[PDB]
């Protein structure tokens, strides 16, 4: 931000009351969705009370397929004795702190939250104009960046807490705003490298740096009478360098355990995980996830990270050495290099969980881009649930620049996405965190390709403690309730994601839902009927049972060990 | 700081290491006066080690009167498993930290702030190694910012945390960075302004601001449809503005509850409060202190609107007590009154949170009276902290002023307490009225090296009137408390003598200007000077005696390491 004013241009009352209209629309879906509000019918329209009773919100809306609430968001309206009232998000939360669970210590960060979320909004309602189908066509990170909702579920999600205004405008990744990284160079008693298959530390800084940046780091390092062979480099935030170790970590660069060599040349933009950056100067070069010390203080820890590239290269061999898996496109981009420091005098002043402990560290993925073929592009698949300023729906651009039957592109979609998840759980008992931000579909002519997947090594998870791993892969292992194993598919996919999803297709008059929980329910069968090996475990964990656990995101969230609350109809049981 | 070297140049292994060595001496001394350690005298030096035995520290040192432990810094060796090891202040606190009652959760913290104290100290090794000669004829603001110490007793004092480095370098007072100051227009239904004797709001601001910025702020609201008389003028630290405002207060900005005005125009040097803005560009014109919300021990600081309604009327009727009584007046004391405050009040997170919110502190100022304007002629205004400091090459301030005013060091003491010390003595006895009478919010006028007389700021939040039953205004009568009679004169024993006039004492004597006993006779003289001047306050002065024995060891790095009285000490005023 240079000006005052344009600090905060973003802020009009006009927009204001749009952002406030729209969160208090999706707070009203995701709780009464969750069942921490009840709307009661009158008339044609349902209300919800505040806890003492004496404000009313109105609005009509419709349930949909997993109990969606549908709400217009236009019909809302705010009463209190007798009066109408403009909306008011704050007040919304304050209204139902005691139906939230939100205790005395939470709410007040709460709101705060909720400001930099609505403040977001008004910054998004800024940008230019963009229709679906013009967003379809503009690129792998005009897509990226031109995500408005954030994750679907969460009413507070936006919050970029610890940024000032500035900041915010210079690092928020809808801004769009290209960033250099700060390199440092950490001395190899304190900070260790570690990589996968086929990559070795000095090529490795060459190729992402080129050797004119190398050799001018290695200079800085001898100008101070230092041996660039004792030194590892670390890529950093800019926000992490200059507010955060240049004063906490003040004890390691006077003492040269850390040096600031300077800024890169290539220029990144941060991805909706506001601390990962994908290189624009070179987008075949690797993405770069940086630790960022902001409060939801978070980062990224150096202590699970040393078998990282292992993790991702086992799950690369198995995707490879499976012809089902091959046969979907499904690929990876494999996090290749992790680097992570020590700052040993926190270290004995702090437990493992501090956040002095996750300061310091960075670990690169593999681009997309060199995979892909003639006509290929990228899309986040976050982007299927993306509604432009009309209401037209990302995924609807797609059908139709597919000249695709819907239920035909929804198949081709899930032979992609899907049908993997459930080979992955069935044959190997194992699962991911497979939500919008990390999954990237390839798209041809409109239609979906293939998958590709990512985030994985702090996501997996075989649910067989007892089964043959390596050595450093084996801690991905856990014990998970036979109960709850299934949710993984439930919860993250149906219930997070497919909800939203056949909703807006519905909405559009493009895929009626019975239709698209039909096309659901025929792929299951489909790749049930090529395995009949494994009909012991369809058995056990039956995908087409009528009901299943409402698994309740916001709750957690509003806490600070899963929330069930009741159940949900699964849409596939009758198919 | 511009550049991405900038950004640490002042972080050098040798500044690094001079600054633990400084560190260390002063926990060292501090922590044995504290008696949270007890070196134990080996031959002719001292040791301390650490909690489990393996680590030792050794130095030669001098214990000086009120248990003041003088540490070469220069003798400190530490020593583990038969080798030298190099000093490292933050290896000190975590190998001492069960003496020193570090719990597990504050422990990190602390060495946090401690590192941020080390930059600074490295910081302010870059700067212009002046001496104190030269600092004494520098002038007010040059020696405001060219003072380098802090407070004297605690060790870990002066953390900035919550700046990064770059606001370091534009914000901390040593750095003497000119600040403009932001400007906001508050609507008045959720902003109130109060105002001393003789001020009115619309001349007020048309005096700081000058008819033509005044103007243009009005401007800024029209455009917008706004009616300037709905709303009131808060002027904000831009790392407030930038950092907190912005963000948290969103909805305020939005709603237009809250209006972003501009850039005053004045340039503005922190003082050693560094919320508090000394005006460069005009002297003659008032000290501006801001909300800021940088933290201090894990918690978030600021300025709140809670006392702020009864600040002004609070210094009107010291200014009022000080007018009115001959003692004071012969003296030559006066104030600099907080004259007018502004609060604003964000509804929903009073809704949502308690009193003690930082949230309710975010967003306030208060204007203080320059003391330029009473200058007469050759009078100079200097931070009564500067008689503690000490420059490169270890010359007193103090010794300096003694120099230059040619009077002997006796003589040049006892006008210094006349001007300051007396004034507390009085309050207490004639009124029973405290301050928190430290280096930091005490003003000394200075012709030809000469104490003149003082200056006190800080008042509304540090007064006390130890009566439950003093006759006072309905807005003052807040000042009130009760206090332990045991506990009554603490503010002078403590707060004066072991917090401030030790550290004279011994400088003065370091550099063979004044020696100990002959600076405490001089104390004890000014003391009984003042009480056989008023024989109608004897009784007083017999239940209170400021010649008992000795009096409570009270340990203010005790309490910073609790985030919250040990022993005693002999008063330095025996036989004297
Ligand atoms: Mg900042």
């Amino acid at each position: 931000h240079m000006s005052l004013a344009d600090s905060v241009a973003h802020l009009s009352p006009e927009r204001w009351e749009q952002a406030n209209r729209l969160l208090i629309r999706k707070a009203l879906a995701e709780f009464a969705h969750e069942r921490l509000i009840t709307p009661e019918r009158d008339g044609d329209v349902y209300v919800v009370r505040s806890d003492d009773g004496l404000t009313g919100y109105r609005f009509t809306a419709a349930v949909r397929t997993l109990d969606h609430w549908q709400i217009d968001a236009d019909s809302i309206s705010r009463h209190r004795d007798g009066e109408e009232l403009p909306l008011a998000a704050l007040d919304f939360f304050i209204e139902l702190k005691d139906s939230l669970g939100l205790s005395d210590e939470i709410l007040p960060v709460y709101l705060e939250e909720i400001s930099s979320t609505l403040s977001g909004t008004c910054y998004k309602l800024t940008k230019p104009r963009i229709t679906a189908a013009e967003l379809a066509a503009g690129g792998f990170q005009a897509i990226e960046t031109g995500m408005t909702e954030g994750h679907p579920c969460f009413v507070a999600n936006n919050g970029r807490l610890g940024f000032g205004i500035h900041e915010y405008l210079s690092y928020a990744p809808e801004t769009a705003s290209p960033v250099r990284l700060v390199w440092l160079a950490a001395h190899r008693s304190r900070a260790a490298f570690t990589a996968g298959v086929g990559i070795d530390y000095e090529s490795f800084v060459r190729q992402e740096l080129g050797e004119e940046t190398v050799d001018r780091f290695h200079g800085v390092l001898r100008e101070r009478g230092l041996d660039p062979a004792d030194y590892l480099f670390i890529p950093v935030h800019p926000w992490q360098w200059w507010n955060k170790l240049s004063v906490t970590f003040a004890a390691e660069v006077a003492r040269q355990h850390l040096v600031c060599l300077g800024e890169g040349d290539d220029e990144y933009l941060a991805q909706q995980s506001i601390r990962t950056f994908f290189n624009t100067s070179h987008p075949e070069k690797h993405y770069v996830k940086t630790a960022l010390s902001v409060i939801n203080m978070r980062g990224l820890s150096a202590a699970y990270m040393e078998a990282t590239p292992a993790i991702n290269d086992w799950l690369a061999q198995l995707i490879e050495g499976d012809p089902v898996l091959k046969a979907t496109g499904l690929t990876i981009i494999r996090e290749r290099a992790a680097v992570g420091y020590r700052h040993l005098e926190y270290e004995k002043a702090t437990d493992r969980y501090s956040p002095y402990r996750k300061m310091l560290a960075a670990l690169w993925r593999e681009s997309p881009v060199p995979s892909l073929r003639d006509g290929e592009s990228l899309a986040t698949m976050a982007s299927l649930l993306h509604v432009d300023h009309a209401g037209a729906s990302f995924a609807g651009a797609l059908i139709a620049r597919s000249g695709l039957a819907p239920a035909e592109w929804l198949r081709r979609y899930l032979r992609a996405y899907y049908t993997p998840l459930l080979h992955s759980f069935y044959a190997y008992d194992l699962v991911y965190m497979p939500h919008g931000e990390n999954v990237i579909l390839v798209l041809k002519d409109g239609v979906v390709e293939r998958a590709i997947y990512k985030d994985i090594a702090e996501e997996i998870c075989v649910m067989d403690p007892d089964a043959v791993l390596p050595p450093e892969v084996q801690r991905i292992r856990a014990e998970v309730p036979e109960d709850t194993k299934l949710l993984s598919v439930f919860t993250d996919v149906f219930d997070c994601f497919f909800r939203f999803l056949a909703v807006n297709l519905a909405s559009e008059g493009v895929l009626e839902e019975d239709d698209f929980w039909r096309t659901v329910a025929e792929v299951t069968r489909e790749y049930q009927e090529s395995m009949p090996e494994l009909a012991d475990k369809f058995r056990q964990y039956d995908m087409f049972a009528p009901e299943f656990a409402l698994s309740c995101l916001n709750r957690l969230q509003l806490r600070n060990a899963l929330q069930l609350v009741g159940t949900l109809r699964n849409p596939i049981a009758g198919f």
